[PDB]
């Protein structure tokens, strides 16, 4: 059942509109609804950090910086600038995508690697886990207070 | 006063309002593209799951997504690598609209071998919004600073 | 490039081809949307910054109120905007997200102390941000991802 009128296009599956027409695939003058369903093959524009069309011309140093260094590879970069190099290369107001979700993470550094002798970083993606561990003569412990997730560093014994 | 047109490149429809700028009030499904005329698309998943949710089929899983599946650590957190049933290809592609539900289950988990004034080990959830504070303790004086970008956290005997 | 609708709803298939399984198609029909690998634009989740003019106290939750009303989060995308209710959300689930709103995610850090300074210190977390834990004098900071776990030891040195 697909119909067409001045205010756009509406389809109703074959069991019925649903409540509220949230079962309805629609591109109307009140905007897009997917129906329950999804939107495939789309792209927001945006770049992981590393790959290989970045333009080093319209960057700011900081973007730049994080292009380059391996310790942000594959990060999401929100903030790649293009041409008058003060316009964000993808708009606000344009839909992520599930793979710009996968590349979504801080970065995690220490001066020094655990029983090694470099320094230390990896990045925390969704659903990575930080540790902040004991060690010889400090006790590290956490506790969610008012909200707040508070680890405590203490002397032991 | 809407209208919508049909032509070789696609459908636009202009509200009873005109175009806008840049065709930026137009809804439309074009070659180009799709515009929803500054308003929302509704009524959209993306398939995505959170740990912890049935119908997870723990047998075509990696050790690592199922670990997370059962720990109630993760629980509600989003699921983004769940995979299908030829345990490779991503259940949900990469190429498809992530929705606001699936922003609200982002996270890491953030846990100590210790519970402050507890005997037990912790962890939490940080999602968007939450708070992590390090704080000085009996003898060690914890204090932080941005520096050359890097939000920095120092350790020191008091 | 041949648009057209008919009983299945729109289909607009570009002058090269369809695709591997059409995913150069771009279509709306009872199967939801497909973008055809091209961006949705002009399109907002309704989801606001905190600290944001426009939010409504009386409305508001506790804890929401509290982070509106606190300078430490401001610009964070708030997650959890309550409408009349308070007992809904102002913004459902399955509503897509922007990369606005990904620019806003992040969380707080926090400590009592700021470092060779006088007072609390507080910054945001946002993506491709980085944390990064300092060896101190007597005490050895390091770090070490172990099965997955990124974790950060502390001891004396």
């Amino acid at each position: 059942k697909t119909e067409i009128n001045k205010d756009g296009l509406t389809i109703t599956p074959a069991n019925g509109a649903g409540a509220n027409n949230a079962n309805t695939i629609s591109v109307t003058k009140d905007g897009i609804s997917a129906g329950g369903q999804s939107v495939k093959n789309v792209v927001s524009g945006l770049k992981k950090f590393g790959d290989a069309n970045f333009d080093p011309l319209t960057s700011s140093a900081d973007n730049l910086t994080k292009q380059n260094d391996d310790a942000y590879k594959g990060l999401t970069n929100l903030d790649e600038k293009g041409t008058d190099k003060q316009t964000p290369v993808v708009a606000d107001n344009t839909a992520a995508t599930v793979g710009d979700l996968r590349g979504l993470g801080w970065v995690i550094s220490a001066d020094k690697t655990t029983g090694g002798s470099t320094e230390y970083h990896d990045q925390v993606r969704n659903a990575n886990e930080v540790k902040f561990k004991s060690g010889n003569g400090i006790n590290v412990s956490g506790k969610t207070v008012n909200g707040r997730r508070e680890i405590t560093f203490e002397l032991a014994k």
